[PDB]
């Protein structure tokens, strides 16, 4: 006996199935005993590996002939005959392990691959429903998975599920510091068009960071800005009278070119008028000024005629999202750009002459 | 022999299978015996592990090689051969099992691992039609599974579909109170969208808690809330001479941002109004006043004019359920808030100055 784990319910082995090792077959397991909790498991591993195993180490187990489902093939595992007949362990070592031995009397026997990665720092989400998450959910910044949803828990008392995560050790200090959105991700298939089809097999959580004081309780959002091309740039404030069309993801138009997107809608601090927030990128930060009209140009405007009507259509994407456009109003000298929060309000209709202004705005 | 079981139609074994326990292999079925209504079947476990089955144990059988389909693979049963040419037996200890004892003369062999999990309290729903019901459909609190079906009985006399329910023994008491919805949830396929997809392959029972007492007697509903944010603010009765497009899930508006959603629809005492029930968030309680004029904002408004005309489409959601807007008339000193059930009646047509008013609603 070298090392003696705790597992909860794993159907691996009695005695003598193979212990893995970066899928390769060294060591044994001895013996095992049932317990009404967790079972209690004695690996056999040569004199030669058992420096090959340290404090960072990490055990997990698999059981049966596990056919793969992806793309090309169904593969099957070619596998000690003990596999197939029982079931093996495998195990690696990795970064940070060394607080997963701190917990507990003795390292355990994870039920999956994933479930023994889920390493680094422990965060909690509060969601009011747990119909989109599952154990084992990845998070993902950039499509590049930052995290793990490790267990879900329903609370009775406040109505809601709380999802306890982690977020591996390279991540755990730029991510977690408030201002941090997390989201799912749903497929959204409509007439207007097929958003997400990866996350019918597979969802996953969207994740925009965030700055300020480490505070590592969130909750989980609606919508969450996937891109992260305009979390650079000025972030705007900008007022309405009513919120309308406009959502998270709405985009900013300058001439018809998407230059920002619509980040939150907030009421203000005495209820009366619904302030927006809204990021431009590093590239068209420019064309804001202190005198820039915005206006809501959301659905579809047509005109008429007491002698005759001429209509117009263009396929708007504001029709999906109601964009908000700009402009700046022609003046022989320049007003100087807008600073990092600028409160800027609605224009209740688009202007008459914004098409010929042809303001010179350089760099 | 040291336990005893019935089952009914179980293909387990003839003798010289495995009992399991947490999937573990410990035990043998060492005689069964046919007969015409259920089994008797005689279990030989170790006297070590004769501890390890106590008064609060159920039993379960499964048989054959069960290939499971989900996700990454279609793992086969790296079992006891036993279970290959035969098929095995497991069990574990649980919580409330012990009046599943009480009942019948000894313990039952279940045909499933969940249909042996159903414990605890024991509801019955009343449904007109069972074509959304299933033996062993989840019932579901904010997607985490708080019961399950074990029956469905047609009766003729009232017609009527009968499901026995159960409750888990932790939600026995907080649900199973009067003024409980239940609703089956069905995939939603439309040009608007796709909401449920998982309910293609799973569907289940969503449950929106009551308060009062403990009726234990339910008819399932057609739609119910489906998160509980909205659960903890104040409840008004909103009074309008039709329905018109409000069903329940219909959202409220405050300046175009969701505040609350319309919980239920009903007439009067004497049947001349459509009395809508309505919840507020506990963030926007204070937006409510005991002047606050409602209208139904509901499809879409669009102008003309006898020397021209000018449209406005802005993709509502409340051409998908049409919501009720809501603001408060300006007054240099504020009226009270609004109690907890307080008699609005909707305004025919929109306001024409509300956008002008402005009204300072602090906190």
């Amino acid at each position: 006996t070298t090392v003696s784990l705790s597992a909860e319910t794993l159907p691996d082995v009695q005695a003598g199935s193979v212990v893995l090792y970066r899928k390769f077959e060294v060591g044994e397991v001895i013996t095992v005993r049932p317990r009404a909790n967790a079972f209690d498991i004695d690996l056999h591993i040569k004199p030669e590996y058992r420096n090959l195993l340290t404090s960072n180490s990490v055990f997990w187990a698999e059981g049966g002939a596990k056919v793969q489902l992806n793309g090309s093939g169904l593969t099957v595992q070619a596998s000690p005959l003990s596999r197939a007949l029982k079931g093996a362990i495998s195990f690696d070592n990795l970064s940070g392990a060394s607080a997963s031995q701190r917990k507990g009397d003795k390292r355990i026997l994870y039920a999956s691959e994933t479930a023994a990665r889920a390493v680094g720092g422990q965060i909690t989400l509060h969601a009011f429903d747990a119909g989109k998450l599952a154990v084992g959910m990845p998070i993902r910044y950039l499509g590049i998975d930052i995290g793990q949803i490790q267990t879900l828990d329903l609370i009775t008392a406040r109505n809601e599920v709380q999802a306890k995560a982690v977020l591996y050790p390279e991540y755990v200090q730029t991510f977690a510091r408030g201002g941090t959105r997390f989201s799912v991700v749903t497929p959204q298939i409509s007439a207007a068009g097929v958003e997400h089809l990866d996350t019918i097999l597979q969802p996953y959580i969207n994740v925009e960071p965030g700055r300020g004081n480490p505070r590592r309780d969130f909750e989980l959002q609606e919508a969450t800005i996937t891109d992260s091309r305009y979390l650079d740039g000025l972030s705007i404030i900008v007022e309405a009278p009513e919120a309308g069309s406009l959502g998270i993801g709405t985009p900013v138009l300058f001439r018809g070119l998407e230059v920002g997107t619509v980040t939150g809608m907030t009421l203000g601090t005495l209820s009366d008028r619904v302030m927006i927030a809204m990021r431009i990128s590093k590239r068209y930060q420019h064309l804001v000024r202190n005198n820039s009209v915005f206006w809501l140009a959301s659905g579809y405007s047509l005109d008429f005629g007491l002698t005759g009507g001429v209509v117009k259509t263009g396929t708007f994407n504001q029709f999906i999202r109601g964009g908000i456009a700009f402009a700046t109003p022609p003046g022989t000298p320049l007003a100087p750009k807008a600073q990092e929060g600028k409160h800027f309000l609605l224009q209740e209709s688009e202007p008459k002459e914004w098409r010929e202004w042809g303001t010179a705005l350089p760099k």
